[PDB]
């Protein structure tokens, strides 16, 4: 197969709203996304998710809940992105804007799907229903899905 690199993604989901971060600079600026990044050597995936949430947004949490796993493949990139998806509802601190990311709350009837990664339209709804999932999405560039699979699972 291909090799994969481990990433995290954290959705701060409360009963009526979700916190997302807008990419401010670089390629892909303007898109809203959960918080996360590459897992580092030595840490568990969950601890890496907590670390990235704090580094990116300022927020801390005692614990996260794992809700999904999604593999992303990009045309022209040999390495797969293996993204472990977590959900907070409980959080310490206020979110902080950085030079790279602007955080913003959205009501759950105003989820900004058109300005999110296209895959989020498929798996976000499961997350809102408190379901767990496994997914795979192959992209041409940033906007076009060529193939995907999505399945609800009982155990992630
Ligand atoms: N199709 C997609 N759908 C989605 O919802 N999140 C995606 C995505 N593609 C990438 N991401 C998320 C996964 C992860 O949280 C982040 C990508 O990680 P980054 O490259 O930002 O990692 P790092 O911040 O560790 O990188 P460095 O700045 O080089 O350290 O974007
Ligand atoms: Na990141
Ligand atoms: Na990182």
């Amino acid at each position: 197969m291909k090799a994969s690199r481990l990433y995290t993604l954290v959705l701060v989901l409360q009963p009526q709203r979700v916190l997302l971060g807008m990419k401010k600079r670089g390629f892909g600026a303007g898109r809203w996304n959960g918080f996360g990044g590459k897992v580092q050597e030595g840490e568990t995936i969950e601890d890496g998710a907590r670390r990235e949430l704090q580094e990116e947004s300022g927020l801390t949490v005692d614990a996260l809940h794992k809700v999904g796993q999604i593999v992303f493949e990009f045309v022209g990139e040999p390495e797969l992105m293996d993204v472990h998806v977590f959900c907070t509802d409980s959080i310490q601190g206020t979110p902080v804007e950085s030079d790279e990311m602007r955080p913003c709350w959205f009501q759950l009837d105003q989820i900004p799907f058109k300005d999110m990664w296209p895959d989020n339209s498929y798996w976000f709804p499961l997350l809102l229903q408190k379901k767990k999932f496994h997914g795979y999405f192959k992209f041409q560039g940033q906007d076009t899905i060529l193939d995907y699979t999505l399945r609800e699972v009982d155990t992630v």
